[PDB]
């Protein structure tokens, strides 16, 4: 698997269309695609354990975390594997996401093949809100729209 | 991967959800759930190649055919990984789906984690139709419904 994609769904407006690429084996993956229907301003970004939508996004369970680790930013060091922090939505409510990242991978045993990409209500905090809640999902709040992230032509 | 799921959607009023398990590691495959909105009688069902939906159940590609065969039944030697031929609708259009199949897999390079189940318009007929296009799709016909196959809890 060197490329992969996804497409995000959900009860809200919210939608868009997230593409993976690995050109490396456990190399880095540029994420990048496109989210619409978003309230102004940052929302919390996350793969999320199961490739479960049996009921809705919830389904998906909690975040991505093979290594018991508490919640983080993508940046740092103590996070969750799934931890890919925030992406911005425009005045327009369009988040133009683009991320380079090298914790998760396409193969490996941090594959996220089959796993649910998630985009949520309000931004993550990355673990600095010093409340129970925050070191789990960064306070990120509901989950508006998810789909399961699939292997790309 | 011991477990996996799939939700089957599409334009049409078809739907479904439809569960794997593989208990052995290279063992055999049980897959079950249950579909409804089918005209009575047969419909191909098969994994396809690719994760996408980008442009709704097209984008999954042709039959998942990793050794590069000829299309055929589950059961039948010269067959793609994905051909898990027919599953059967009611009177009242409801498929109960049950089948077990060890040619797929949830781990190794037959992995279909992150790939599209379909199911289809016609019958499947299992690559004796005699014509051109009977070793590719199996006449099976549009693609009603379609969901990625992704890991379960
Ligand atoms: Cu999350
Ligand atoms: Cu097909
Ligand atoms: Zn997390
Ligand atoms: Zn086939």
């Amino acid at each position: 698997a060197t490329k992969a994609v996804c497409v995000l769904k959900g009860d809200g407006p919210v939608q868009g269309i997230i593409n993976f690429e690995q050109k490396e084996s456990n190399g880095p993956v540029k994420v990048w695609g496109s989210i619409k229907g978003l309230t102004e301003g940052l929302h919390g970004f996350h793969v999320h354990e199961f490739g479960d939508n049996t009921a809705g996004c919830t389904s998906a369970g909690p975040h991505f975390n093979p290594l018991s680790r508490k919640h983080g930013g993508p940046k740092d060091e103590e996070r969750h594997v799934g931890d890919l922090g925030n992406v911005t939505a425009d005045k327009d409510g369009v988040a133009d996401v683009s991320i380079e990242d090298s914790v998760i991978s396409l193969s490996g045993d941090h594959c996220i093949i089959g796993r649910t990409l998630v985009v949520h209500e309000k931004a993550d905090d990355l673990g600095k809100g010093g409340n129970e809640e925050s070191t789990k999902t960064g306070n990120a709040g509901s989950r508006l729209a998810c789909g399961v992230i699939g292997i790309a032509q």
